[PDB]
């Protein structure tokens, strides 16, 4: 019982056995775990704040798209489908190490929980400026024409590149200091396996809100202060751990 | 080498590639990849250098190892991928035994690791090739050890450990020294001495320390060991990371650097 930790470690490993998740993704997974260790492996209020504002924004969007990559496929294939259908958003396979067989692998896995979901990014024809070609392809009907994109667990440069295309970008990422984290319009600092079920629940509830109330939430949100507050949470936590001592303690907190 | 020498992240990126190659010679496990990522993030926070709490642990550890009856250095697939030569140098400097000791064992993995170490020392005695004995409390048999190494050991160095094994060895009465960038891991909290530093730095440094401290009297070594407090060292590491966060932040974080 670090059961959930070890559970998702296996998912990301099987993730790669099945051809969905690159070697780099396994490394990126551990980087997340490290900041999860620092946060306390739970959903903190600043991440709840950011998830509120995100779901509001995504509910008001005209052309919302949630991006899926190798890590997402391995960890939350079911929940990424729920979240999109809750938001009425399109779903676009979108990854850096693009391979035909890796898309297929992700397509199928997604089809395992919904064999009749529409998947963009199978044969993208457009591409974002300022990247590569293999890192840069997007779908004519998804990200290309999106107003709001969710890019989870992402490499820094694509987030910035989407923002300079005038996309409003929402990210889920455990690293609050990543390039991607720094550049996004809304940064949810939380483990995706908590964030996506939570955003799915928020979407179903917040649909009941007025347009006006959703716009107020969106307009009040301050991502700068939110990222500050995530750091401050971590500091205060380290201060308190250190004051109490951790050596030979079975569990922390 | 896909990146240039001027790169401000050169070594980090260098070692990322070593751990990949490692996996595809059958040395490093997939979980060892995830371990490496955990290491990157913590190294970045720490400053990608050997911090003073780390140095202080390494002195104490080198003293304890030099005074040990049966010291053993454990090797896994991450070690073999990143610091094969240095780990043999460290063992030789300490006169410690080298034992292969993995979570996901595999004569194939064990053989790749053994072969890699020989590249650097053909004559090297390696333990844990065919290990009989076992650690009380582990799965197993990821609690399997060699009867002439860790079974016999009073002091063991375990790099980048899984949590359960460190605690289990301690409950055996083994004095356990770990090298682990994650001060919040269960293993890092349960070790007797916890060196929070990248193995790529820690091993060469522990080698230099052993080469110096070989000339220390017993009295001197014992004074180093007796003064050492692993609790204050861990606390100090946490506070260092804290202070590094309130420096990487300042300016504000959002947009962008």
């Amino acid at each position: 019982p670090r059961y959930w930790s070890l559970y998702y470690r296996e998912k990301i490993i099987e993730g790669m056995e099945k051809g969905m998740t690159a070697k780099a993704g396994l490394i990126a997974h551990g980087r997340g775990e490290a900041f999860d260790y620092l946060i306390g492996e739970r959903t903190i209020e600043p991440a709840e704040r950011a998830m509120r504002a995100a779901v509001a924004k995504l509910l008001l969007a005209e052309n919302p798209v949630v991006s899926v990559n190798g890590n997402v496929a391995a960890l939350v294939p079911k929940e990424t489908i729920e979240l999109a259908r809750a938001l009425n958003a399109k779903l676009e396979i979108n990854l850096f190490y693009r391979t035909e067989d890796r898309v297929k692998a992700i397509a199928e896995e997604l089809r395992k929980y919904d064999p009749e979901i529409e998947l963009l990014g199978i044969n993208p024809t457009k591409r974002i400026p300022g990247l590569e070609h293999e890192r840069g392809k997007v779908d004519e009907n998804g990200i290309w024409k999106a107003d709001v994109v969710v890019v989870p667990l992402e490499d820094g440069d694509r987030t910035e590149a989407l923002v300079r295309m005038g996309k409003f970008v929402i990210t889920i990422d455990l690293n609050p200091l990543s390039r991607s984290a720094r550049m996004a319009d809304i940064t949810i600092v939380d483990n995706i396996v908590r964030a996506y079920p939570r955003m799915t629940e928020l979407a179903r509830e917040m649909k009941d809100y007025s347009r006006g109330e959703l716009i107020r939430i969106i307009e009040e949100y301050d991502n700068g202060k939110t990222l500050n507050d995530v750091l401050l949470h971590i500091r205060d936590r380290l201060t308190k751990l250190a004051e109490g001592g951790i050596w030979r303690k079975k569990q922390l907190d």
